């Protein structure tokens, strides 16, 4: 039932979904003169040089690339984390103009788009046990504004002509995904969840500093993808996007000052 128009959107969730109104929702705005640096942060380690991708989908909210996760090939470690954390996918939330579209907001502006890089905790095995715990999944969020292209991008903007339409499915292979960092891993952090039902709290969030530049060209593309299924009324897939949610009782930490 769910989505993002005017009678299903992030206002309705919380019928089917009551943890929407919870105590550790997500995304929340970032208030960087409240953020407090935190010396006990360890460095963050980002190791994707054997990242495998396989394929990318549209799955009538967005679209999904994704990877193997049968074994440690492109990792997230180190930040605020314990442990090892696997990359399972990504995918993108954007707006239907250049001045919205991001999730998370920095001192209340928001981003042309935002980048959900999803990492589950090895130690619990598969990613329907790690939406289960607390400290089960590591996403790391980046926000997109609009520029320069970035040429990394170019491969995933290459292919969404063949997956215009909700379910539709196509291989994509060998994409790497370092080509979608900034420069800098200066962080933000906080305990939330997921941004999509079933709104689960089981997500430690990592929010780049940097954006990455894209191209007008590059969103135009994103905004030409489908809600709908083959065959039916076109309404297009932009403005997927949760708005921020109550900060309730948290603390956002910074790695740098
Ligand atoms: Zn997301």
């Amino acid at each position: 039932h769910w989505g993002y128009g005017k009678h299903n959107g992030p206002e309705h969730w919380h019928k089917d979904f009551p943890i929407a109104k919870g105590e550790r929702q997500s995304p929340v705005d970032i208030d960087t003169h409240t953020a407090k640096y935190d010396p006990s942060l360890k460095p963050l380690s980002v190791s994707y040089d054997q990242a495998t991708s396989l394929r990318i989908l549209n799955n009538g909210h967005a679209f999904n690339v994704e990877f193997d996760d049968s074994q440690d090939k492109a990792v997230l470690k180190g930040g605020p984390l314990d442990g090892t954390y696997r990359l399972i996918q990504f995918h993108f939330h954007w707006g239907s103009l250049d001045g919205q579209g991001s999730e998370h907001t920095v001192d209340k502006k928001k981003y042309a788009a935002e980048l959900h890089l999803v990492h589950w905790n090895t130690k619990y095995g598969d990613f329907g046990k790690a939406v289960q715990q607390p400290d089960g999944l590591a996403v790391l969020g980046i926000f997109l504004k609009v520029g320069s292209a970035k040429p990394g991008l170019q491969k995933v903007v290459d292919v969404l002509d063949s997956i215009k339409t909700k379910g539709k499915s196509a291989d994509f292979t060998n994409f790497d995904p370092r080509g979608l960092l900034p420069e800098s891993l200066d962080y933000w952090t906080y305990p939330g969840s997921l941004t999509t039902p079933p709104l689960l709290e089981c997500v430690t969030w990592i929010v780049l500093k940097e954006p990455i530049s894209v191209s007008s060209e590059q969103v135009l593309k994103f905004r030409k993808l489908n809600f709908n299924g083959e065959g039916e009324p076109e309404e297009l897939m932009v403005d997927n996007w949760r708005p921020a949610q109550p900060l309730k009782n948290r603390q956002i930490k910074a790695s740098f000052k």
